[PDB]
């Protein structure tokens, strides 16, 4: 029985220039099992079309509905703000 430990170190601000934001333009990730960083690394936070903020806990509720042994240790900020550029 083999539980993944997934480290997640949040940003404070981001600025983005791009049509999504996904969860590693927001943060960075460290697993062991590279399934689970790749596959969160590329999961949709949201899309563009000013400023949004995460939360972790939206991260972690991602996680934890995509992923099946998965626990989370937050190394990072619990909050960001994301600002699209492009204006």
């Amino acid at each position: 029985a083999m539980s993944d430990t997934l480290y997640i170190k949040m940003d404070q601000a981001v600025e983005i220039t791009k049509k999504q934001v996904t969860v590693g333009d927001v943060a960075k990730l460290q697993c062991k099992n590279k399934n689970i960083t790749n596959r969160l690394k590329s999961m949709k936070l949201l899309e563009d079309t000013k400023r949004y903020i995460v939360s972790i806990m939206k991260i972690i509720e991602m996680a934890d509905q995509t992923f099946q042994n998965v626990d989370i240790q937050n190394i990072g900020e619990t909050e960001c703000v994301v600002e699209f550029k492009t204006p």
